[PDB]
Parts: structure tokens; sequence; C-alpha cells
């Protein structure tokens, strides 16, 4: 599949949908979430499209290649590590990502897993605490979807 | 992915969870549907993992083979023709499927589509009028959900 879609949503005002598009070697991440506080919100991609359990049951951060936590940009970094989003005054944050680890096809696709936007900004693994190299100390789960193909 | 699993959700009562497991060289589907009206529902994997515009999003009838509706057991059939699956009197469906068509790798996976219950019997293709031959004229989506990977 060269597109994939998914729509977030929580059991707080968060929600939004994001579009994800195959260009060459890369995703082109798109899209755009409402409902947060102001400022930056951990978003990533984790391993589980598994929603019986809320948010929690999504697992950890996607990281087939046994990697510890990291900013987009990082060699060290998980599949799933696309840093933060950031939101205005009202709460609405626009997704422009482009990234070269995940994919749409292939043993390292993201379809059929779960895309996550959190409570507190991820500090790309420049924390100082081992919580840093794992969550990037994002924090809760606000809201989150399963990633599916799209048309 | 050699399990999944599908949180089915929509506008009115109707929710459940199901589950897949590529067991030996077919598909076992598990799990239950509550809030149903007694009797058979439709029951289908739809192309697109899209859940923008509720269920509707979710397109047609997943089918790479380009055929015309059918029931489980008919040659010719969609690849997500799963057939009906019935409620008692209390509302409440046990899924219990085996198909050799759906996968949850390669070509015929499912896994980034979705599940959809429908409002009414799916009549396997054998109404005669044109619908039957789309849709088994099941009716609307009463819940859905995008298939995931499961631990
Ligand atoms: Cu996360
Ligand atoms: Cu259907
Ligand atoms: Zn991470
Ligand atoms: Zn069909």
């Amino acid at each position: 599949a060269t597109k994939a879609v998914c729509v977030l949503k929580g059991d707080g005002p968060v929600q939004g949908t994001i579009h994800f598009e195959a260009k060459g070697d890369t995703v082109v991440v798109t899209g755009s979430i409402t409902g947060l506080t102001e400022g930056d919100h951990g978003f990533h991609v984790h391993q589980f499209g598994d929603n019986t359990q809320g948010c929690t049951s999504a697992g950890p951060h996607f990281n087939p290649l046994s990697k510890k936590h990291g900013g987009p940009k990082d060699e060290e970094r998980h599949v799933g590590d696309l840093g933060n989003v950031t939101a205005d005054k009202n709460g609405v944050a626009i997704v422009d990502i482009v990234d070269p680890l995940i994919s749409l096809s292939g043993e390292y696709s993201i379809i059929g897993r779960t895309m996550v936007v959190h409570e507190k900004p991820d500090d790309l693994g420049r924390g100082g605490n081992e919580e840093s190299t794992k969550t990037g100390n994002a924090g809760s789960r606000l809201a989150c979807g399963v990633i599916g193909i799209a048309k």
C-alpha cells in the first residue's frame, strides 16, 4: 500500500486524522490533531494495533531493530519515533513529517499498528534519565488509532 | 503477523472484539459482538482501514480477485465475504469462523483493513437483484473497526 490513514480517539477531548503516503524511501505524514494543550506532544508509532484496553494495549514504541529511544533525526531511535507535534494556543497541531525509517510495506511496516499522541513533549532521549531513552518522558497516551490502508 | 484483533464500534449500541489467528495454513476468527438484534447479520472484511467518515469510508468488500459477492463456502465470493454472524435473543453473537481466503500477511492480508457487521442478513449473493451481487443486501454498517496486529 502507498497510502494509509489513522483516526486518533481517546477518553478525553483529543482527536485527529493522520495521513501517510509512501514517497521514495520515505513516508510523508500529514494531518491534524485537536483538543491538545498548547505546546509539544510526543508522537509515536506503537507496536500493536490493539485497542481492547484503550491506548494501553498498543504496547511499547515500535522497535523492530531493538534500539533505544531517540528523536526522528537520530541514528539511535525506535522505528516508531516521530518526535513531537506542536499545538497552538487553540490546541490544534498541524502534522508535517517526512520520515525515512517508518514504512507502509515490508517487515517494519506500520500498517496495522497504532499512532499515539502523548500528554507531554518527547525529550528525544536527551533527558538525562532512563525513562528518556525509553519513552522520551512523553507521559500518558491521550489518543490513538490503528493505522489502516487508505484509498 | 500471526495474530490480529479488531474492536468494533459504531454510532449505536453494537460493539465487539474480533480475534484472528493464523493456524496451520488457514485463519481462525473468534470473538463476540453485542447489542445486535436477534438473528443473522452480514459480517465482512471491507477494503480500507479508513474511519474518517465512520464505517462508510471503509469502502466495498475486500475483493482482490475481482469477483461477485457470495457466501464463504462459494467459489464466487469476495475475499472479505465471511457470511453471517448470528445473534441470540440477548443480542450476543459468538463469532466462530475458519476461512480459506483471508490471511494476515501478503496479497490476501486483512491487516489494516476493516471488519464490518451489518444491520441485516447477508443473502450470500443469491437475492436476485444487483445489490445482492455487491453486498448481499446486508444493508447499513452498524459497527466497524480497523484490523490491527496483536501480540
Ligand atoms: Cu508513544
Ligand atoms: Cu460488509
Ligand atoms: Zn521511542
Ligand atoms: Zn462481498
